[PDB]
C-alpha cells in the first residue's frame, strides 16, 4: 500500500540526530540523497564478504564480485526499461556520463552549421561539456527560450530546433525550478528535425519512474548519490545503435579486446565504456537503492513528493515577502528568496534552526541571470521528508523574517 | 614495532571464510586488496551521521562532509610528500588518471616528430591513452626495451629518450614481472631532453613508501582499490606548474568560477579538475586508509612483503616444472606458469583449494608477446598474507603438478 513515512525514516540512521540542540530537518536532497540501512549494509557486505575484482571468472570471490555488479547493471537496465544492458553504462555520475555523451558523440559528429539546442534552465553539467563541443567544432550553441513561470512551450522547441540541430540536450525536472521538462515531446520534434536528444535525468531518476523506451531518449544520464545509493557513481545511458558506433572516452584494461604496440580494438559493449578497474561496491549499492525504491513504488515517491511539493507552496504563499521561482506544477523542490534577506543568511538562520537547505547559484548561473537574481535559497524534499518539516521551514522563515526586521529596526533607531 | 600479521589478520573480515571447505588464501592483491574495518567503518560512519554535498559551507552537515573530504586530500598530500593539495586531484582511478594525463596534457602538447616514450611491461592503462594520443596529434609512440630479467637498464631509456621526446610514461612497479622500476632516474634523464615523466604508481602505492618530490615526476598516478581503499576513487599528481597549464578534462558543476551563454571560466587548481559532485565517501575512506597505512608503517609493509617475495621465489624454485617471470629484486608477487598446465587450469584446481590467484594477461598483452607467452598465473601477496599461505600455494601447485601427469598418464593408458 501507501507509504508509512515512519517506518521509512526508521531506516535511514542519519535522519536521527541533532544539530545546534535542534532534531535534523534535511531538506537538501537536490543537492544529495541520505541512504537507508539497506544500501549501506550492502557496502558493508560486499566489503566484508566477497570484495575481488570482476570479469575474471578465476577465483570463487571474484565470480561473485563480477555476478554482483553485471548483476546491479541488469537492475538498472530494468529500472529505467531500457532495452539491453549493453545501452548501461557505469559512470562516475551524471556530469561524467554528459561529457563522456560530449566527447565520444558530439564532437564526432559537429560540422561548421551544426546546432546544438539547450535550455536555460539547465544545469552546468549539462551545459559546459556543449560549450566545450561547439567550440571543439565550429559548431552553434542556442538557446531555447523558457516562458515566463519557469517551464519550456513546445512552439519554442519547434521553433529553436532546425534541421541544423543535431543535439538538444535537456533536463528532465529542473533543480532550480521544479519543473518538468515534456521530455518525450521534445523527443519527438528532436527526430524530427534529424537530431538525438540528451537527457540530464540526474534529478527525475530519484524521484519518478524512468522509461526510455516510451521517453524515446537517445541518452539519458543519472546520479546514484541523488537516488539513495553511494556517492561517486552514475549511469549513461544510449541507444545500443549509438553507442555501438561512439569511440570510447577513456582507455585502459577491461574496455580492449586486442592491445598491439601501436593499434588496440575495443570490448563489445558495455564494456567499450568501462576503462581501469569499475566503480565495484558503488554500482552493488545502486543496485540496492533501486531495490530499495522498487519496494517502496516510485509512483508512491512520486504522490509523496506531489503533496509536499503542494503543502509547501501553499504554506510559503502564507509567508509575507517571500518569492518562490517556477511553476505550480512541480518535483519535490522549492526554490526562494526572503524580500530583503540574502539567502546565504537564511540558510545560515535555518541550520542554526536544525534545517539543511542551500543558497547560493545551484549551478544554473545562467537561469540566475535569468531569473534576475545573483543567489537563491532551496528546500527539496524526498520520500523521508514530513509536512512537519515543512511547518517547521516555514515557521523558521517567519522567525527570520521578524528577525532581520527587527536588527533593521534596531539599527535604525542608532 | 614490528608487524603482528596475526593482529592485522584481525582487522580483515573477509579472510574469515571458507571456499569450497578449505579457508580462504587470499593471493589476488595485485588485482585489488581486502579493507581493514577502519576503512570499512569509515564509510559506515559517513553514510551514518554526515552525507551531504560539499562546497557549499551552509549546513552542518554540508560542512562536516566538506571538510571530511578536504581533509583526505590533505591526507593524500602527506602521504606522498606532494608540496601542495593543488597538485592533488581526486579521479575515478589511475586508469583515469593516466587518461586524464593524455587528454589534458598529451593532446595539447604534441606535435609531429615529438614522441611519446613507454615499456613493454606497462599495463594497458599505461598504453592505449599514449597511443590514441599520438595517433590524435601524429606524434610517434616508442618502446623502451626490458631486459632479459624484465628489468630496464638507464642506457635504454638514454637511446630511447631523445631530444624529440616530450613525454616518458613508466610504471613504478610491474604488476606482472614484479619489477620496480628506476623511477627517479628516468625522471633525470626524462627532464635532461625535455620531456615530463608520468608514474603509473597503482601498484607502488600501496606497498612502499612514494615521495614525489624525491622521485621528482611530474605526475604520478595511483588506485584506492589496491591500497585497502574504497573502489572507485583514484589520485593524479601533478605538479602545480604543468596542471595550471592544463585545460580540464571534463565540465560540469564545481569546476567552473563563471559560466556565461557560450564561455566559462574554471576553478583554481585542484578543483579545476573535479566536475560534478565528487567520490565523496571514497575519498574520505582512502583517506582512512592512509591512516591506517601509515600507522602501520609503509617501510614495515615492504619490508614483509620482501620477506614474502623471497621466501615464494625459493619456494617456487623448488618446484619442478614451473617457470617464473621476472628479476630476483621485485615487489610482493610472483607471475608464473606450469609446464604443460594452462594457467586457467592452474587456477581453477587452487580455487578448488581455497586459493586465490590470476590466470590471464594481466592487462599486458605487449609484455606477454614478449614473454612468448599467451597467458600465465599470478599470486600476488600484501599486508595480511603469510608464509603459511605461500605453503599452502607451493604444496597445492606441487598436487595440480602431479594430477595433471596422472590424468596424462590416465589418458595415454587408453
Amino acid at each position: 500500500g501507501h507509504m508509512n513515512i515512519t517506518d521509512i525514516r526508521e531506516q535511514f540512521p542519519i535522519l536521527h540526530q541533532q544539530v545546534n540542540g535542534h532534531d535534523l530537518v534535511y531538506l537538501d536532497s537536490a543537492a544529495t540523497s541520505q541512504k537507508p540501512r539497506a544500501v549501506i549494509e550492502t557496502l558493508d557486505k560486499y566489503y566484508n564478504q566477497y570484495n575481488s575484482n570482476v570479469h575474471r571468472g578465476v577465483h570463487t570471490l571474484g565470480t561473485r564480485a563480477t555476478d554482483g555488479y553485471e548483476g546491479a547493471r541488469e537492475k538498472v537496465r530494468k529500472f529505467i526499461n531500457a532495452k539491453s544492458m549493453a545501452e548501461i553504462i557505469f559512470t562516475k555520475g551524471t556530469t561524467t556520463s554528459l561529457n563522456m555523451v560530449a566527447l565520444s558523440y558530439a564532437r564526432a559528429n559537429l560540422k561548421p552549421g551544426d546546432e546544438v539546442v539547450i535550455t536555460y534552465m539547465e544545469a552546468h553539467a549539462n551545459i559546459i561539456p556543449w560549450q566545450q563541443a561547439v567550440k571543439a567544432t565550429g559548431a552553434t550553441l542556442k538557446y531555447i527560450p523558457l516562458q515566463e513561470d519557469g517551464t519550456i512551450s513546445l512552439e519554442d522547441v519547434r521553433e529553436t530546433v532546425t534541421s541544423n540541430t543535431k543535439i538538444v540536450a535537456v533536463s528532465h525536472v529542473s533543480n532550480v525550478l521544479g519543473t518538468v521538462n515534456p521530455i518525450k515531446e521534445m523527443a519527438k520534434i528532436a527526430h524530427d528535425n534529424g537530431a538525438v536528444i540528451v537527457v540530464d535525468g540526474a534529478q527525475s531518476t530519484p524521484h519518478m519512474k524512468i522509461d526510455v523506451q516510451d521517453l524515446d531518449c537517445d541518452f539519458f544520464a543519472l546520479s546514484s548519490h541523488k537516488m539513495c545509493g553511494p556517492t561517486g557513481v552514475g549511469v549513461l545511458y544510449g541507444k545500443k545503435a549509438l553507442l555501438e558506433n561512439m569511440e570510447p572516452a577513456e582507455f585502459g584494461g577491461e574496455m580492449i579486446d586486442f592491445v598491439g604496440l601501436y593499434e588496440s580494438t575495443w570490448k563489445e559493449l558495455p564494456w567499450k565504456f568501462e576503462a581501469g578497474t569499475p566503480i565495484i561496491a558503488g554500482a552493488i549499492g545502486l543496485g540496492a537503492a533501486i531495490d530499495f525504491l522498487e519496494e517502496i513504488g516510485l509512483d508512491e515517491i512520486s504522490r509523496h513528493e506531489h503533496k509536499l511539493a503542494a503543502y509547501a507552496l501553499e504554506r510559503f504563499r502564507q509567508l509575507d515577502g517571500v518569492t518562490v521561482y517556477g511553476p505550480e506544477e512541480r518535483a519535490g523542490l522549492v526554490t526562494f528568496n526572503l524580500d530583503d534577506v540574502h539567502p546565504h543568511d537564511v540558510a545560515t538562520v535555518l541550520d542554526a534552526e536544525g534545517i539543511a537547505v542551500r543558497a547560493g547559484h545551484h549551478c544554473a548561473q545562467p537561469l540566475m541571470k535569468w531569473l534576475d537574481v545573483t543567489a537563491t535559497a532551496r528546500a527539496s524534499f524526498y520520500l523521508y521528508n514530513t509536512e512537519e518539516e515543512i511547518d517547521k521551514l516555514v515557521e523558521a522563515l517567519q522567525k527570520t523574517k521578524e528577525y532581520f526586521t527587527n536588527v533593521f529596526v534596531d539599527l535604525e533607531h542608532h
